[PDB]
Order: C-alpha cells, then sequence, then structure tokens
C-alpha cells in the first residue's frame, strides 16, 4: 500500500484543449506525430477547396475535382511546385502566397514543438536499489548513494532526503544531510542523514517505522555538463527496502594495471554482519 | 479600492519600435500574424520592384505589369519556382539568390519569435479563493493553499506571502512561513505564517487590517517537469476574503476502492464554527 | 578618471576565429548578415565547381559557363529548382542531393545563431540618474532606485550596491542593503544601505570618498515575465554624483480621478533643504 | 598519478542507443554529420522503393530503376520539384504529400539537434597555471586566480575551492573562502582559501600534502552576458604546483598614456623571496 513507487511517482486518484501548449509537448510521439499529420490534411483540404471556391484557377487540374486541388494545395503548401499544378490570373495567385504564409508557418509551428518536446533532457542518475541505516562516525546514520551513469558531469547537484510518516494527518519531513550540496557530481555519491536528537526518525526502529507506515523520497537535480541545462530524478523507498545495519560496498575498485576504476557492478551491494 | 486584483496584477496607472524584441512576443496572436504578413507582401513588393527596375527578365510576365512581378518574388522568394515565371541573364537570376537568402533569412527570425513566444509556458498552479486565520499547532496561525493542476511535478517551488499594509507610506513585508520551501509539489500545498510576536500582522485584527487597508500577495515560483523550463504565477487577496477561524477542509479522499484520491473539489472549501 | 562608466562598463584596456561561437553572436548584424552572405555564395561556388567538375551535366546551361552553375547551384540549394535548369544522369543528380543536404543543413544553422543572437533580451530597467545620502529611520542611509519600464513583471529581483575604492590597492566591498531581494518589481524599488559602524564608508564623507576616489556600482538582476528567461542591468555612480542630504521625490501620484499612478517624471527628482 | 587532469577531468576507468538523444549531442560533428547523412540515404531509399512498390507512377522515369526513384524521392522529400520526374494518380500524389511531411519533418528534427549542440557555450575562462600558500592579512593563505578572457562580463560568478586528500578513504572538502561570490566577473579574481584552525590543510605542509597525495579542485560557474546563459569551468592542481610563498604579480599596469590596463601577461608570473 506505498503512497509512492520506486520511480518518485505518487499512487494519488486526482477527482476532475484547455491547457494545449503543455498538452501538446505531453502526448506520445506516436499521438503528436498524428495530429500534425491530421492539422496537415485539413489545411490542404481548407485551401484546396479555397482554390475551388474560384473557377477552377489551378492549370493542368481536372474541372471541380478535389483530389487534384488537394495535392496541388500540397504541392503548393510545402513549396515544391514541379510545375504541371500552376496557378492562373489574380485569385489563385493569391491563395498560394497565402497558403505559402501558411505553409512556412506551419513549419515554424510544428519545428518549435518538436524542440521543445526534444530538448527536455534526463539526468541519466542511478539511485541505489535500497537504503541502509548503520554506524557512520559514531551515530546511527541513514543513507544511500546514488551514481552518475554518463562520462559529462552534473554540477552543482543537490540531493533531498524526505520521510513521509502517516501521522493524525501526514508528515512531510526534509531530512538534514551531512552534505546536501555537490559543486560536482561525476562518479558515485552517498548521501547520508545522521540520526541524532532532532532526526524525525531518532530513536525510531523498524516496527516503529511500519506503524507509522513511513516511506522515504530522494529528490535529484543538478546543472548537466552534456545539455548545459538543468535535470532532475526521483527515487522512492519504504521501511522493507532498509538494510538495517547494513553498509554500502565500496565502488572503486584499484585496477591489476594500477589504475583506479569505478564498478557500478557493486553499487547495489550491501555488507552485513549477520 | 484594492491595489491589487486576485489574480496578482497591478492598478497603477503607468505615466509616459523602441522596445521592438519585446514588443514582438508581446502583441496578441492576431496583431502578431499581421505584422509578419505584412512585412512579408512589402518586401515582395519591393523585390518585384527590382525586377522591374531592371527591363522585365523574368520569363512568362506581361510587360510592367508588378502584379506578375510580385507574384514571381513570392514564388522565388517562397522557393517554389514552378518554371512558368522564370530569371532572364545575369541581372534577373542574382536579385533571384537575393531574394532566396531573404526569404530563408526571413523563415530563420519568424520562426524564432515563433518559438520564443511560444515557448512561454504558464504554472497551472490554482490558488485558493480565500485566506483563513485560524490556530495551528498553539497559534493563530495565518494560511492559504495551492494545488498542481498537472499529472508533471513542479520541483524546488517556493513560495512567499507578502502583507501591503498603508502607513504614513506603503509597507512591503515578506511574511514569514512554516515552510517557504517545497523540493517538489505534485499535489496540495498549505502555505502558514504563524503569528507571533514578530508578525507584523501579531496583534492585528480585522477592523484594524481595514484601517491599514491591507491586502496580501502570493508569488509561486518553480521549475516544472513537463516543460523543463521555470514557471511562476500570482494571486492576491484582501481584508474581506480572509475567513476568520476558518479551516481548510482535507482535499484528499480515501476511496471506497482503498485507494487515497485527491480531491479538488473540497479545495475551496472552509470550515468555521458558528 | 573615472574607473567605470554611468553604464556599468570597465576602462580597462586588456592587453594581448578560436572563438567562432561566440564571436559569431557578437559581431554588428550588419556584419553577421555579410559573414552568412559570404558563406552562401562561396559554397555556391564551390559546388557550381562541382557541376563543372563533371562534363557540364546540367540541361539547359551553357558550356564551361560557371555563371549558369553557379545559379543552377543556388536554385538547387535553396529547393526552388525551377526546372529549367536540370541535372543528367548519375554525377549531377548526386551533387543534387548531396547540396540539398547542405541546403537544409545550412539553414538550420543560420536559424540556430539568429535565434541565439536575437533572444538576449534587455532588462528595461531604469536606474536613478544620481545617489543621495541621509537620514533614514534614524540613519545616515545610502540609497538608490530603480524602476521597471515595462508592464509585464520581473521576478525574484535582486539588488548590489557596491563600492570600488582605492587603497594601498582596490577594494569591492558588498554593500549591505536593507532589502537585497524582492520577489516582484513591477514598479518602482529605492535601495538602501544603511550607514552604521560595518558599513565601509562608516563615519566617510565626500572629501573622503573622492580621497580614496571611490565608485559605486549596481548589479540588477531577475527573471522577466515578458521573456519568461532571466536578465541583468548594470549602472554606476561616482562622488560627484551623490546629493547628500537629498531625498527621492515621491512617484506615486494620486489621480484626480481617485486612481493611483506612477509618474516616472519625478523620478529623478531629489528634494534637499538649502 | 594524479586523479585529477589539470583540466578537472577524471582518470577513473568505468566499468559496464539506449540514450539517443544524449549521445546525438555528444558525437563528434563529423560522426553526427554522418549519421544524418545516411538516416538522409535510407528513408530515400525508402520512399523510392515505395514510388517503385506501385506501378511506376513518376513521370519521365525509367522501368523499375531505383536511381530515378530515389533522386525523385530526393527532390521529393527537399521540396526542389524541377518538374521532370513528377506523380501521377491518386498513389503517387500522395506517398509524395507523406514524403514532404516528413521532409518537413525531418528538418525541424535536425535542426533542433543542431541547435541544441550548437548553443552550449564555453565560460572562456582561464586558470592560472599554479597555486600559492603565503601570508595574506597576518595568515597563511592559500590561493589562486582566474580571468575573463572576453569583453562581455560573467555574472553571478562564484568559484569553489576543494580539497581531494587520501585517508583510510577519500576526502572531498569544500574549501572556505574569503570571496566564494562576485555579483560580477568582467578581469580577474583572486580566490583565496585562508589556513586557520578549521582549514583542512591547516598546520598542513607540502611533505604532508604530499604524503595524503592531496590534489586541488577549482569549480567556476556564472551566467555570461554575451550568451544570456549559465557556463563553468575546471582545472585542477597538485602539490607539486603549489608555490609556496608565491604571491602573484599584479595583473593591472598604469599605461604611459595614463589608462589603467589588464596586462594578461603576468597572470602566470609568480613572486618568491629566495
Ligand atoms: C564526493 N561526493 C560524494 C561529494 C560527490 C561526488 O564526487 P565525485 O566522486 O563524483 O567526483
Ligand atoms: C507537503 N507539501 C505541502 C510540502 C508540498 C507538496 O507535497 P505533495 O503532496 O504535492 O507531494
Ligand atoms: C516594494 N519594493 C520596493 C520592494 C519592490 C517593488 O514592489 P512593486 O512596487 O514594484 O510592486
Ligand atoms: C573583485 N573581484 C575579484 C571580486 C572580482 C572581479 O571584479 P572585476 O575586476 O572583474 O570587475
Ligand atoms: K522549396
Ligand atoms: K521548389
Ligand atoms: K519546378
Amino acid at each position: 500500500p506505498r503512497i509512492l513507487n520506486s520511480d518518485g511517482s505518487s499512487n494519488i486518484t486526482r477527482l476532475g484543449l484547455d491547457d494545449h501548449y503543455h498538452d501538446l509537448l505531453t502526448v506520445s510521439w506516436p499521438v503528436f506525430i498524428t495530429l500534425i499529420t491530421g492539422l496537415y490534411l485539413v489545411t490542404n483540404a481548407l485551401f484546396a477547396l479555397a482554390y475551388l471556391a474560384c473557377g477552377d484557377v489551378i492549370e493542368n487540374a481536372r474541372p471541380g475535382s478535389f483530389t487534384d486541388a488537394f495535392f496541388f494545395s500540397v504541392q503548393t503548401m510545402a513549396t515544391i511546385g514541379y510545375g504541371k499544378l500552376i496557378p492562373i490570373g489574380p485569385l489563385a495567385n493569391t491563395l498560394v502566397t497565402l497558403e505559402a504564409l501558411c505553409g512556412m508557418l506551419g513549419l515554424a509551428v510544428a519545428a518549435s514543438l518538436i524542440y521543445a518536446r526534444f530538448t527536455r533532457p534526463t539526468a541519466g542518475v542511478l539511485f541505489s536499489s535500497r537504503m541502509v541505516i548503520s554506524d557512520f562516525e559514531g551515530k546511527p546514520t541513514l543513507m544511500m548513494r546514488l551514481a552518475n551513469l554518463r562520462i559529462e558531469a552534473i554540477i552543482e547537484a543537490d540531493v533531498h532526503l524526505v520521510l513521509v510518516r502517516s501521522e493524525v494527518f501526514r508528515r512531510f519531513h526534509d531530512l538534514t544531510l551531512t552534505r546536501s550540496r555537490s559543486p560536482i557530481f561525476s562518479l558515485s555519491w552517498t548521501v547520508m542523514h545522521p540520526i541524532d536528537h532532532h532526526s524525525p526518525i531518532y530513536g525510531e526502529t523498524d516496527e516503529t517505522l511500519r506503524n507509522s507506515h513511513s516511506e522515504f523520497l530522494v529528490l535529484f537535480t543538478g546543472h548537466h555538463e552534456a545539455f548545459a541545462q538543468n535535470v532532475h530524478a526521483r527515487h522512492a523507498y519504504s521501511c522493507d527496502e532498509i538494510i538495517w545495519g547494513g553498509h554500502f560496498v565500496d565502488v572503486f575498485t584499484t585496477l591489476p594495471d594500477g589504475r583506479r576504476a569505478l564498478d557500478l557492478g557493486k553499487f547495489h551491494e550491501i555488507a552485513q554482519h549477520h
């Protein structure tokens, strides 16, 4: 009955065109391509209907046939203009310059959206599968760790541990970290909340966390070098993914070569006295 | 006589091409489309005038008729180039490559503006219709609440309560909140200023707020997930939209299903002992 | 001999293609348009030379004449393609698809720069012409003021007063303000540094400021609503633009109408007991 | 055996299509242009295959020859449309409007990437070649300096000194600076960590730094005026590029002219009593 999925998402049901811009960036690429295509056809229909609205003014076109007009409208709106289907007199030539204004316009738009919904990057940060409470520097510290999956660095990265106990009727406690901030994050970061007299989970234990039905949330944010742009990430845990007394395994091996390396294979390994 | 509308706007009359870029992003889409269209026509007129400036150099064109030239200029600037109206000799062919440089250029521009004035997103945050001062955790706290209307989260969101009392001759007091910051805001947030000995509105009452003719302003800001981009929102209240002793109604229902839900229907409901 | 102009610029002479991107955004629009145009011509020359590099493969072209080729190259790179000058066999048709890849490419680029060097907005903030040191709330406060010239608001705006005394050999002191931050700035802001025992200019006087040959710098920054984008501004003063004992004149008139107004006409007015 | 190169890069070996967007921005321009070109050809092959998939419907084309189709597909997808190779009946004309949707689309994309991987600017900040520990204002201060190579200013710039001692097993200490922040950085900045009882390198000496095999990292960040966009920079030192007792040489000459100047020639000069 977790309020929060591992992926940081919420499990609350919400209850309730008017937000086009947002929606446009939001729909599955399948759907997006669809809509664009539809608007593409519809306008050409309109235009080709406007060419018929006057006496057929386009040359090399069958009489009253929309098939021809629609296709002239397309060749005309997309600036191919072979030269078979061609305008006639003032009326056609005007609808043409007007259609073209629209073509050029529609591109600007279509492109603007493409770019808007293209350049939203992911942090590419990995979260540890589990959380561990154990002694660090003489205090039962609760910690979790994250790693940068890419070569390029995230800079001025900051992370937030956040308890969500139940109590009445829901507490949102921002947990104090030994280090909330890292002016740069390129390999691995083990974030830790020392449990002390001000910690909410102070004196707390497993049975008491389950009783509060407490869950923990991680908010990562930073500015990715690769994108010269800001990025974020979430992840959530529950009392049943906290290894008590566990210690994370060292991810830095020294190679036979002698050169130091990072081994993301040990990233989820956790040591425990049994 | 409120200085501030509910929507956060100001009621002060201000007294006073030189700011083109701003203006361009600012005018109603109707007007914007207009201007672009105008510049579109005018240049073609210029160009078509430049084609006439030399002996008619374009083929299949009536003599001295601008109608033909203007339309050749359009087919030429928009790169349709059917092949009926076609250049001749050095002069025409040059104006052509020059016109085309301009077409391609004008698109880049037109598009750049489109995109600039397209990708300014709204926060899609709802503000509570009323403000309520009542006891919270043993102190007369003044509070108001806001909700995220979309699925996607706003992150590192922060809100500001701000008093605007009259006194001489106008005070701008930033009110201290129990929580100015939320590393994430996806459902509902009830912002609260505990009234204590440092509160400006400390000891204050309704009649005294009206006497100061005090108003309150809310500034919301955050970084929207949906847009990977920053967003803001304003809202303002007055002494006559503060329910004294009111309590906001809980917006989280637990469904018969057993799953928890958010009910924005109760968002404006406020309980009051009578 | 001011180190700093009113406009915040520096008067230090600096002593010393390798920075293309920056340069490209930096050069006068005249120059920018030029460069683009040049690259436009040069490539077409190259391409038209590549069409001649094979036997004339383009139809309706004079033999060996580059004039024809260059113009075919343009009609071809800009996708007009009338249909007079047309390709022949494998070679021409290939250079064509290759040229077109380049056309489409060059646009993307040209546009990208246009947009990059277009969407750098100005804050549109006015700085007061003079600075005044005088009593505010029982302390000789040094202050200056700025105003938002546009309707749209700047949000989370912050300002910095900064002394630049000479002493050996140059001090950079960030002056403490009564209010460094304004969660919103839509009309007028009077920024003030109370002179107290920690103020650098504490006990200081005019003759002593001139002796230190001290100057003051203002850094404004905020996030403009109009552009959904960040903006900045600078301005600098000198000891000979500080009215001692001066008071800024109130910029808010109440209209005969009864409605309150902002009068930027009084913005530079400063009252003084004589 | 430095963990960190002068350029701020790491020397850790990492151990391990699924990240297309990132990759696309990441690959050498040579490679990028390649991929785009490939996708350009492949689709045309597909389309030209779709034109053959029906009876040759394009006019002026040899039977079953893909050469013709592929080239018609290109003239058609890139909107040149000479008018030699032209469609026929419903089928061809449809694939045409469909191809064109794709052309226009592919541009939007190609461009979006171009722009994304174009507008990632460099700070253009120079780092001093060496670091020096020596007395400043009565305390052994460790300092290094950086300079703005361009005319345009970086604003709200901040720098971080960061020790990386070995100890078990690696310490990441953020060193306290006399000035971590500069609301503007246009010429030269000498950043300094006073060594006091809280300094990690307090009481430390050269032999002891080498023994800890300590290295130092500099993180620069700010918002460049030239780009109206955020920028960063890194640089790293080692115990063998710290001149003990060294003093940086003054970079500001006063010209014979009388005007003050900045001389980046002395930027790396360091004075030392011998
Ligand atoms: C040391 N750290 C855990 C603060 C953050 C990361 O530093 P790094 O190992 O990625 O360079
Ligand atoms: C708890 N809160 C009021 C601080 C902010 C919102 O948290 P959430 O309910 O949107 O996840
Ligand atoms: C009051 N202020 C001086 C802090 C800033 C501006 O407020 P406003 O008059 O622009 O709304
Ligand atoms: C003085 N400083 C070292 C803080 C930063 C730079 O100021 P400036 O010399 O670039 O104007
Ligand atoms: K075209
Ligand atoms: K064309
Ligand atoms: K044609």
